[PDB]
């Protein structure tokens, strides 16, 4: 008989999962798995981010419950908890999503080799990503394309990604009963409480295939919103109506198919002949992810400078007070501490929120290395993604991909076009809440008269502003000119 385990890792869905389809055909018995590390935390992960996760396991729990299954947690290392209960079940076939990040390849070949000595097939098909990427790879003559525009080319050469796979079965086979690894108390999901975290999580998203669904269906509610989605004109400063789809954490976990999304993007594009074009459509943000996940599952220590054949060498300063003052948003300007704020608050932030924070942190103001930036996104950030954290940050911070070092965002400006009342930075900023909208982005060249009445004297209740933007600014540029031309 066929006895089967759909391994979860990313692919938090039950909608388009071959990997799923495939352990439930003709099989007797289905064990859905995840496997926690209960040492994880014992080693840099916000509450919010891994509490989105146990969110997005509670709901795989009720799907599978609805369905007569069980979704079964189990604690330990997947090297050493799969050759157990490859045995105690019988199983004759384990299927899970492929997955390109580096830490997964070493995992995967490892657990290949285990199921191959029980005698275990191994199925390991392809739906995180729209196409299978190393095949864009093989198409474009052996290398990924370095330019998003020679990447929407490619794909548009290859044709469209795989429908989404149908929907599973009304009734799954459920596990084997008294099996000892498939105890309930020994298998159900944790809390954020009993993993060890201390404060709550305080995002608004909560985490789950449901409300990515939910979600989704939010978003094509309006088609001429989708149609015409233009990214680099949204609003950043945008907070009780976000001005893009927050998908991120839902895509970046796998509880909404990449492909669903860009099937339902076409149909709205076939009935609305101007919609946008890549790179600017949404249909684009789905590419840069894909390009992303392209280059960066081919190039060598992606997610560092050193030794990266793609990054640009670049002799950032070991400052770790400006460090901690962007890292505790304490930056003395409000528009940067906001956003900072929110990262902290919420793990998520508008595009234009992320360029702001790391320019200023990179090449804009306080020239400290992208990857220093970058381990603090990884820890706060619900939707931090291995490949698009590290190209954005090589991006914003004209290390590669980009190289246009002479466009510096200001600190001051840049929200006050979009938010002159600053309603942004008086929501996570309270301390400036009565700060006139006059001062608001530049607190400290408002008189103390204004100060006192406000309640947010300059050097008491906020700080000021720890580096000149035009003194700042200046000199990062001409360094980075220096940088640019010894290359
Ligand atoms: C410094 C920096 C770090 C970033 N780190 C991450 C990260 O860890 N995880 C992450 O998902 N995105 C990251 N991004 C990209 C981008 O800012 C987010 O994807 C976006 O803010 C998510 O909002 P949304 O879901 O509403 O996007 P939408 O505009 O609605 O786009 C839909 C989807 O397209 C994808 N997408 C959009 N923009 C990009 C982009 N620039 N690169 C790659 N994919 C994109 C995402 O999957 C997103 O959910 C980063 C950007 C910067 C500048
Ligand atoms: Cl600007």
């Amino acid at each position: 008989v066929k006895n089967s385990i759909i391994w979860f890792r990313k692919g938090l869905r039950l909608h388009d999962n071959p990997a799923l389809l495939e352990a439930c055909k003709d099989a007797k018995h289905v064990y859905p798995v995840f496997v926690l590390d209960p040492h994880f935390l014992q080693q840099k992960v916000s509450v919010n981010r891994y509490n989105f996760l146990l969110e997005s396991l509670e709901d795989l729990q009720r799907s599978f419950q609805a369905r007569g299954s069980r979704l079964l947690v189990l604690r330990g290392k997947p090297e050493e908890v799969f050759p157990r209960v490859f045995r105690e079940w019988g199983v004759t076939q384990l299927c899970f999503e492929h997955d390109t990040e580096p830490y997964a390849k070493v995992r995967d070949a490892a657990v290949r080799r285990l199921a191959a000595e029980a005698g275990v097939e191994v199925v390991t098909p392809i739906s995180h990503t729209l196409y299978d990427t190393d095949m864009l790879v093989a198409r474009n003559g052996g290398a990924a394309p370095l330019t998003m525009q020679s990447f929407t080319k490619l794909v548009d050469r290859v044709g469209d990604p795989p429908a989404p796979a149908p929907d599973p079965p009304a009734a799954m086979p459920p596990p084997a009963e008294d099996m000892p690894s498939a105890a309930p108390a020994a298998t159900g999901v944790p809390t954020w409480q009993e993993v060890g975290f201390k404060e709550p999580p305080l995002t608004v998203f909560k985490g789950g295939e449901t409300e990515a669904l939910a979600r989704l269906e939010a978003a094509f509610q309006d088609p001429k919103w989708v149609a015409g989605f233009q990214k680099p004109d949204t609003d950043p400063s945008a907070w009780e109506k976000p001005a893009t789809t927050v998908l991120s954490p839902y895509l970046k976990f796998g509880c909404l198919s990449a492909r669903l999304f860009h099937a339902r993007l076409l149909e709205v594009y076939r009935r609305h002949p101007a919609h946008s074009q890549p790179p600017v459509s949404l249909r684009g943000q789905l590419l840069w992810r894909e390009f992303f996940y392209t280059v960066g599952s081919t190039t060598p220590n992606f997610h560092r400078m050193a030794g990266n054949p793609v990054c640009k060498q670049i002799d950032w300063d070991d400052n770790p007070e400006f460090l901690a003052a962007w890292r505790e948003a304490r930056t003395g300007f409000p528009w940067i501490d906001a956003i900072m704020t929110q990262l902290v608050t919420w793990g998520w932030m508008h595009h234009l929120a992320r360029h702001s924070v790391a320019c200023f942190l990179t090449r804009g103001d306080l020239y400290v290395s992208w990857e220093r930036g970058m381990e603090v996104f990884e820890e706060h950030l619900i939707d931090q993604d291995h490949y698009l954290n590290a190209a954005n940050w090589m991006w914003l911070s004209a290390s590669a991909f980009f190289s246009q070092y002479f466009r510096v965002y200001s600190p001051v400006v840049f929200g006050k076009k979009y938010d002159p009342e600053g309603r942004f930075i008086r929501k996570f900023l309270p301390v400036l809440k009565d700060m006139p909208a006059k001062y608001i982005y530049e607190p400290w060249t408002a008189p103390l008269e204004v100060q006192r009445k406000a309640g947010c004297v300059v050097g008491r209740d906020y700080p000021a502003p720890i580096v000149d933007h035009a003194v700042a600014s200046k000199a990062c540029i001409a360094r980075m000119a220096a940088a640019y031309r010894r290359s």
